[PDB]
């Protein structure tokens, strides 16, 4: 149940072998995340600062509770 | 005549003020670049390794001679 990383379509854009497991292609932890109840302005600021399009949302134990993408904005 | 950086539309996606100069938004040097006469396989490998979409091509003196994008592939 641990958030070990994130896999986006920039990671698997040119992977010819589509039977490859996720663990060989994903981006490993630590990731850029936000706390629960993060406002939209703070999430957008994080996305602009780190120049990523995704932002996982985790609780106090570091367990995944949500995800914010640039698609929302 | 020096390559001081690169500006892509991920850098200027949420810039409300379009009168801002490039110098305040660009990604400053050093960049991930390739030498002249780089093959397609080497450029694609660099793009996959650094997870970027653009690769400036410079000469021995470090001056810009070309540009490769993921659009080509
Ligand atoms: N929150 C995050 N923390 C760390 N790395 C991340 C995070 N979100 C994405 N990445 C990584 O950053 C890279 C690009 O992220 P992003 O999600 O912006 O790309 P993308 O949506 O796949 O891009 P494109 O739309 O151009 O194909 C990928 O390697 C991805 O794994
Ligand atoms: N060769 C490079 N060296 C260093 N940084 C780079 C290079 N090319 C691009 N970047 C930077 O990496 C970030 C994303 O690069 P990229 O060109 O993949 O994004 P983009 O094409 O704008 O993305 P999207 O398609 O998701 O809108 C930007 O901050 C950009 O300035
Ligand atoms: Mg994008
Ligand atoms: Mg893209």
């Amino acid at each position: 149940g641990e958030l070990v990383g994130i896999i986006t379509n920039r990671d698997m854009r040119f992977e010819v072998d589509q039977s490859k497991p996720v663990s060989e292609v994903m981006t490993k932890a630590p990731l850029i995340t936000a706390k629960e109840g993060v406002s939209a302005e703070a999430a957008l600021g994080l996305l602009r600062r780190h120049k990523i399009e995704k932002l996982p949302i985790v609780d106090g134990h570091g367990k995944l509770t949500g995800l914010i993408t640039v698609k929302d904005f």
